[PDB]
C-alpha cells in the first residue's frame, strides 16, 4: 500500500514544452532514459522515502582492486541515494584491506568474504550475486574502479536497469561489441540490438537482479561447456538478457563517464559517476 504524497509546491510540467529535445528520453517500449532535466528530485525522493526504501549496493574488490575502494566509498556517501537507507556489501579476497569509512545515518556496510581467480573475477560476480531478499528492496551492481562526482539517486529504481556505455550512445546496432558467434549464448546478430549497456552499471529490484544474475551464469555455463567465452565476458551476456528482457529505464552516459577519455560533451549536464584511471 501506497499513502499520499503531501502538498508539494514546484513548477508545472509544461505538456507542449518538451525538457530535452536533444536526447531520446523514453524507449520504444515505454521506458523512461534518465537524463537530467528529465525528473523532479523532491517528487521521487517523497515516493521512495513512503515506501522506506532500502537501496543494496553491490562491489566487487579483489587482489589489487581493494585499492579503488576508499574513494568509492567516501564519494558514494556523498552522492548515493542520499536520504535513503543503503546498505553497501562489499564482495572481496581481503577483508582486512577494506578502508574504515564513516557513514551517514541509515547506511550500513557489510563485508563478504570470497575466493580470488586468477576474465573470471569480473565474469564470477553473476554467480556471486545470484540475504538479500530480507535486507533490501532494490539491488545495484557497479565497478569499484570508479568514483561518484554528482547526485546518483532514486531516479534509477525501477524493477530492471541498465546503462548506457559511454563509447556507444551515438552508435548504429552493427557497431556495437556485441558476441556475434552463434556458437555462444550471447550472440546477437547485426539485425537486432537496441542500445549497448555498460557491464559496470545495472539493477533493479531483488527479484528481478536475481533473475538477471542467475540467467546470465546459466548461459555463462553453457558458454564454457561448449569452450566459448563471450568477447566482453559478462557485458555480452548482459547485453543478450536486456536484448530478450527489456529494462524498465535505462540509464543515460551521465550515471557511467570517463572523462578522460571521452572528455564532457554538450548532450551531458552532470557527470555522476565515472572511471578512476588505471593501468
Ligand atoms: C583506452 C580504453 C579504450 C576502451 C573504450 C571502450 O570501452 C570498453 O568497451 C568494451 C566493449 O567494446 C568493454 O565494455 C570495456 N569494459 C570498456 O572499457 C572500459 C575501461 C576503459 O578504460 C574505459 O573506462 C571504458 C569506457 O570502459
Ligand atoms: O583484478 C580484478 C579485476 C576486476 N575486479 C572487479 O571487476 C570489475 C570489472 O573489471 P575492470 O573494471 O577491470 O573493468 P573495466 O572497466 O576495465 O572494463 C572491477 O571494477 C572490479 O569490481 C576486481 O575486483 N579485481
Ligand atoms: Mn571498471
Amino acid at each position: 500500500f501506497m499513502v499520499s504524497l503531501p502538498r508539494m509546491v514546484y513548477p508545472q510540467p509544461k505538456v507542449l514544452t518538451p525538457c530535452r529535445k536533444d536526447v531520446l528520453v523514453v524507449t520504444p517500449w515505454l521506458a523512461p532514459i534518465v537524463w537530467e532535466g528529465t525528473f523532479n528530485i523532491d517528487i521521487l525522493n517523497e515516493q521512495f522515502r513512503l515506501q522506506n526504501t532500502t537501496i543494496g549496493l553491490t562491489v566487487f574488490a579483489i587482489k589489487k582492486y581493494v585499492a579503488f575502494l576508499k574513494l568509492f566509498l567516501e564519494t558514494a556517501e556523498k552522492h548515493f541515494m542520499v536520504g535513503h537507507r543503503v546498505h553497501y556489501y562489499v564482495f572481496t579476497d581481503q577483508p582486512a584491506a577494506v578502508p574504515r569509512v564513516t557513514l551517514g545515518t541509515g547506511r550500513q556496510l557489510s563485508v563478504l568474504e570470497v575466493g580470488a581467480y586468477k576474465q573470471d573475477v569480473s565474469m564470477r560476480r553473476m554467480e556471486m550475486i545470484s540475504r538479500f531478499l530480507s535486507e533490501v528492496d532494490y539491488l545495484v551492481c557497479v565497478d569499484v574502479d570508479m568514483e561518484f562526482r554528482d547526485h546518483v539517486g532514486v531516479e534509477i529504481l525501477t524493477p530492471l536497469f541498465g546503462t548506457l556505455h559511454p563509447s556507444f550512445y551515438g552508435s548504429s546496432r552493427e557497431a556495437f561489441t556485441y558476441e556475434r558467434r552463434p556458437q555462444s549464448q550471447a550472440y546477437i546478430p547485426k539485425d537486432e540490438g537496441d542500445f549497448y549497456y555498460m557491464g559496470a552499471f545495472f539493477g533493479g529490484s531483488v527479484q528481478e537482479v536475481q533473475r538477471l544474475t542467475r540467467a546470465c551464469h546459466q548461459a555463462m555455463m553453457v558458454d564454457q561447456a561448449n569452450g566459448i567465452e563471450a568477447v566482453w565476458h559478462d557485458e555480452s551476456h548482459l547485453n543478450k538478457y536486456l536484448l530478450r528482457h527489456k529494462p524498465t529505464k535505462v540509464l543515460s552516459p551521465e550515471y557511467l563517464w570517463d572523462q578522460q577519455l571521452l572528455g564532457w560533451p554538450a548532450v551531458l549536464r552532470k557527470l555522476r559517476f565515472t572511471a578512476v584511471p588505471k593501468n
